[PDB]
């Protein structure tokens, strides 16, 4: 069977070969015996002027052979008295009309910031229903630092570009990209067909909430009363939705023995009134935890402030009640001290004596104090002193404490 | 000038804590006859007539009268009578290793998210040391391992923290929970070590997407299945644990799913519409996995259609001649048809054949187009004029027959 060549897509009226001059029919020949070319699902025909083949209909290779290799129709022409069928073949040259293009314009991607460098992602293939040199050829994709692209055939032969990223991604830092995806057939001339896609990143739990401050400091007075709100507690969570939803917590056991914390505020207040005497500060850890289990620790210290709230106590050694009666001026009568719970200026003393008696009181080392007499006495004037002796403290407000003692003399 | 002595504490009753009485110049004589009394606040102490020396009446201890005081001294007094005075002694306690290190709490719980961070910090609980200077706590250290490394670091009081620092990653995933050990050690001779055992148990993260068994899953149908027919079951596991490992499958190509449907929670994929191998021959398919999370992966499913016996062959007829000469030789064409088959491989190859009585024969030229000729010269005065039934069958089973009725006629020039 006689075979040609023709390009598809062409005007109607050309020329796709001389098969009546190829078997040597003369335009008489060719006139008599009606010679219809004939094909499947086609027209074609020859006219009597010139004898020769010309398209009737406007050909798409793509549309009636799709994927295959090559295309050959097996036209047919008959002539009849005499009567017969020839067979001829024709190949449609493929021409790249068809320019790749991808299913959507737009392709919108939604990635995890927390996925692993390294991973795959498969995109949509594009489409190039050219066949051979003038199909798809090649992908490629605007330059970028976080992601890099690969192509992979799957089994029918078709190209797809699937994603590969070279660094993890983090919206704390960039929340959105945008790209542009081409795709290249290898004809002359080169069409391109371009997609642009749209990456957004949803949020992850990698960043732990965090404090103001690493350490938080505050001074409080012992006299404080219960119920006040000792501190407030600030911390953030870059993240964003339920995982950066945060409660703090007391890390620290039985610290809270008198302390409480509101986690929803942050709050830290006491419900005991504190003692300087006791403990003089207090050293706590307390952790904020979000929804998962990133968590994070800050160490709060406060110290208490000493108040004059402890009385002076006197305490009486040693003492002599038998005193002889001829006892000279500056004759040590009796021993005592003085013991205050407090500190600093709250702890010095200042006392006296009734002042009545001859007695003089002087002070030793360390806050021992010597009760001595002054002057001599005589019995007739009395026999037995009792003295009331008070001893005051040195801070605001100043706290008093008085003792009396009985001392008695006889003269034999 | 106020005597001194030095004394470690925790003595046993009726230590010598000096010569006081020698050192002042007593005697045994002032001792016994001048009523001798050593006083302290809040403690004991005895001097025997014999010796007349300074002895301890209750066990002492540094931490109890001083805590965390930077110097211990006691303020003694010794007091006399008829003559009555006061004599003042400052006694310094020698703090001795007796205080071991120990944690507040022996067992140690602590869950720690996959997801954080290589580098990170946490605090943890410090241990008590109630001895003062040298024989306090000095260094913490833990048993080596490759995650963890540990950092002590002081507190504003004084007292010393330890803090985990992490060089790499954990993964539950790989082991869910480690078990650590934690040592304190004070700096006295001999030294002390409180341990306790920490318990870190990891907390499922969402870094593991779902993941089909395969990436391409390929199975062949024949067209005649009927529609509603599960097609196929997919199998896929997330490697996380809890709400970060319920996943659903979804059609990543989209009007792929034109007659498929899909079923993610049993993973399903069953067709609504019957196939046509004359349609598509093959779908390419692609699926996808996503968790909670936006953590997705692909997979391509290629299906094939397979071609049944179900379009019969349709003849044709492309010329034929009404008038039929009379003196037409053996093997003049009469007829012209070919034959035409949607089917594909043996499903598409044909055998036809005609009634026999007429003359007429059927012999094939290229393609499938069979000219039909006489092989034999016919009379028209015997008849003149022919039915001829061809009947079409085709190869594959079952075969499927279409015949056509042609007319033929003969005309006499003369
Ligand atoms: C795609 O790329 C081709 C070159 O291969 C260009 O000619 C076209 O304009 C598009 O940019
Ligand atoms: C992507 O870019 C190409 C040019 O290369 C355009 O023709 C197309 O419409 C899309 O904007
Ligand atoms: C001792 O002195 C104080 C004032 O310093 C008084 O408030 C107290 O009642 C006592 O007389
Ligand atoms: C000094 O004053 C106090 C009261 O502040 C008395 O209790 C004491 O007996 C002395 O007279
Ligand atoms: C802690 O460490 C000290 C010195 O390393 C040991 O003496 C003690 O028994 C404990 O192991
Ligand atoms: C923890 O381990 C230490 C030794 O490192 C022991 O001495 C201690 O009694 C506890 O078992
Ligand atoms: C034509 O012939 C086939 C068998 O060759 C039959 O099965 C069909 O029904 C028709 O009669
Ligand atoms: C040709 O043969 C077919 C199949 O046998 C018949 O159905 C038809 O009527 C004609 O006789
Ligand atoms: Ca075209
Ligand atoms: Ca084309
Ligand atoms: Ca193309
Ligand atoms: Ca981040
Ligand atoms: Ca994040
Ligand atoms: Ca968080
Ligand atoms: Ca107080
Ligand atoms: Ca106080
Ligand atoms: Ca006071
Ligand atoms: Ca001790
Ligand atoms: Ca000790
Ligand atoms: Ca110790
Ligand atoms: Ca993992
Ligand atoms: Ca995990
Ligand atoms: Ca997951
Ligand atoms: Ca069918
Ligand atoms: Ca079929
Ligand atoms: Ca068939």
């Amino acid at each position: 069977p006689v075979r040609y060549s023709i390009p598809e897509e062409l005007d109607r009226g050309s020329v796709v070969g001389k098969l009546a001059k190829d078997l040597g029919l003369s335009v008489l020949e060719v006139s008599a015996r009606k010679l219809r070319v004939s094909a499947e699902k086609l027209h074609f025909s020859v006219d009597s002027e010139s004898g020769d083949l010309l398209v009737k209909d406007r050909i798409d290779r793509e549309q009636i052979c799709k994927g295959r290799r090559k295309c050959e129709l097996q036209l047919e022409a008959v002539l009849e008295n005499p009567l017969n069928i020839f067979h001829v073949v024709v190949e449609i040259e493929d021409v790249n009309d068809h320019a790749p293009q991808f299913p959507k314009d737009e392709i919108n991607l939604e990635i995890s910031e927390s996925d692993s460098p390294g991973a795959r992602t498969i995109l949509e293939s594009a489409k190039d229903l050219d066949i051979g040199m003038n199909s798809l050829s090649k992908y490629q994709l605007s330059p970028n630092d976080y992601f890099l692209l690969l192509v992979k055939d799957n089994p029918d032969g078709s190209k797809y570009p699937e994603l590969e990223l070279q660094k993890m991604l983090d919206r704390e830092a960039e929340s959105t990209h945008h790209l542009m995806l081409t795709a290249v057939d290898g004809g002359d001339p080169p069409r391109t067909g371009t997609t642009q896609l749209r990456i957004r990143v949803v949020d992850a739990n990698d960043n732990r909430p965090v404090f103001s401050q690493d350490v938080y400091r505050v001074r409080l007075p012992e006299d404080l009363p219960p119920g006040t709100t000792v501190l407030r507690l600030k911390a953030m969570d870059q993240d964003e939705g339920i995982n950066a939803e945060f409660t703090y917590s007391f890390l620290g056991v039985a610290n809270k023995a008198q302390f409480s914390l509101d986690p929803i505020t942050g709050d830290i207040v006491t419900r005991q009134s504190l003692d300087f005497e006791e403990v003089e500060q207090y050293t706590i850890d307390v952790e904020a935890k979000d929804r998962g289990s990133l968590s994070s620790q800050c160490k709060v210290i406060i110290e208490v402030l000493d108040e004059n709230d402890n009385r002076p106590e006197i305490i009486i050694t040693s003492l002599s009640d038998q005193i002889s009666e001829d006892s000279p001026s500056g004759t040590v009568v009796a021993l005592f001290k003085v013991r205050d719970r407090d500190s600093g200026e709250n702890a010095e003393v200042m006392c006296s004596l009734s002042g009545n008696n001859p007695f003089k009181i002087h002070s030793s080392s360390n806050n021992y104090y010597k009760l001595v007499t002054d002057s001599i006495l005589d019995r007739e004037q009395t026999p037995g002193y009792n003295v009331t002796i008070t001893a005051t403290d040195r801070g605001k407000p100043p706290l008093s404490s008085s003792t009396t003692i009985t001392l008695n003399v006889a003269d034999v």
